[PDB]
């Protein structure tokens, strides 16, 4: 079943970005089926230039993006394989449409694209705590990124190999903070120091510090996407995220206190940095009317 899998899905035409809606900030996946999933990831790392770049054999990309969706639990309602797909459409999404891409280095957006996959990996629910003990230091997030490196580093899995050692390190480095980034305690701290740059036009790619910054904010942007859909997708996406935050009357009050405190501020930023992204903040505003009116 699983070579069977692997077999169709390295034999598959795979369509263009625009046959597939890749490039849409609207972009839903309930119509898709889990091949066509992979095949949208397949373009998504093609038309990043990364196959090229990187010398990524068929094969080896096609088992690692099999490897990475069997590492997401069905059984979780909102944290699973479809989520990650989601955020890292909206990845390219914003590279690409939110034309955020040309900003970037090519290990910068190679990285951003494996985080934005890997970033929940083996997630078994918000209610779930499976421990050792040990608080926080972002635990779920390191682990995520364990999960990561050891699909990057399973034989015939290894779409990175043909990077140099130094060039490995890097992304990896960067994969690493990408990952660790989509913890919301880390948004939440490292918040205000964006905010303030790019209040005083102080915000500048240039400075590694800010290039660092600006890749955890993006991260988030693109974990939280969900609440940028059309109201008939969000509308849905929410109901699989009351599931697992339950495993509804208060629930329209709540997504506007999270809209206001968390994802509003985020992307109005992001448009200032690229005005092309302007769709996922008009988006929110949207939600954040239609669920204002339940709140009544
Ligand atoms: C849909 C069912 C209810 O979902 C939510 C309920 C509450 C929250 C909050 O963050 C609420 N609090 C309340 C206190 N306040 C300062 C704002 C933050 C977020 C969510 C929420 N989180 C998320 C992600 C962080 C998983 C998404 Br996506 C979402 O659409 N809603
Ligand atoms: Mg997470
Ligand atoms: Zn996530």
């Amino acid at each position: 079943e699983e070579t069977r899998e692997l077999q169709s899905l390295a034999a598959a035409v795979v369509p263009s970005a625009q046959t597939l809606k890749i490039t849409d900030f609207s972009f839903s996946d309930f119509e898709l089926s889990d091949l066509e999933t992979a095949l949208c990831t397949i373009r998504m790392f093609t038309d990043l230039n990364l196959v090229q770049n990187f010398q990524m054999k068929h094969e080896v990309l096609c088992r690692w993006i099999l490897s990475v969706k069997k590492n997401y639990r069905k059984n979780v309602a909102y944290h699973n394989w479809r989520h990650a797909f989601n955020t890292a459409q909206c990845m390219f999404a914003a590279l690409k449409a939110g034309k955020i891409q040309n900003k970037l280095t090519d290990l910068e957006i190679l990285a951003l694209l494996i985080a934005a996959l890997s970033h929940d990996l083996d997630h078994r629910g918000v209610n779930n705590s499976y421990l050792a003990q040990l608080y926080c230091h972002s635990i779920m997030e390191h682990h995520h990124f364990d999960q990561c490196l050891m699909i990057l580093n399973s034989p015939g899995n290894q779409i990175l190999s043909g990077l140099s050692i130094e060039e490995y390190k890097t992304t990896l480095k960067i994969i690493k903070q990408a990952i660790l980034a989509t913890d919301l305690a880390l948004y939440i701290k490292r918040r205000g120091e964006f905010f303030e740059l790019i209040r005083k036009n102080q915000f500048n790619l240039e400075d590694p510090h800010q290039k660092e910054l600006f890749l955890a904010m993006l991260m988030t942007a693109c974990d939280l996407s969900a609440i940028t859909k059309p109201w008939p997708i969000q509308q849905r996406i929410a109901e699989l995220v009351a599931t697992e935050f339950f495993d509804k009357n208060k629930i329209p009050s709540m997504q506007v206190g999270f809209i206001d405190a968390i994802c509003l501020q985020l992307y109005e930023a992001l448009t200032h940095v690229s005005e092309d992204c302007f769709p996922l903040l008009d988006g929110c505003r949207k939600n954040r009317q239609k669920w204002q009116a339940l709140a009544e």
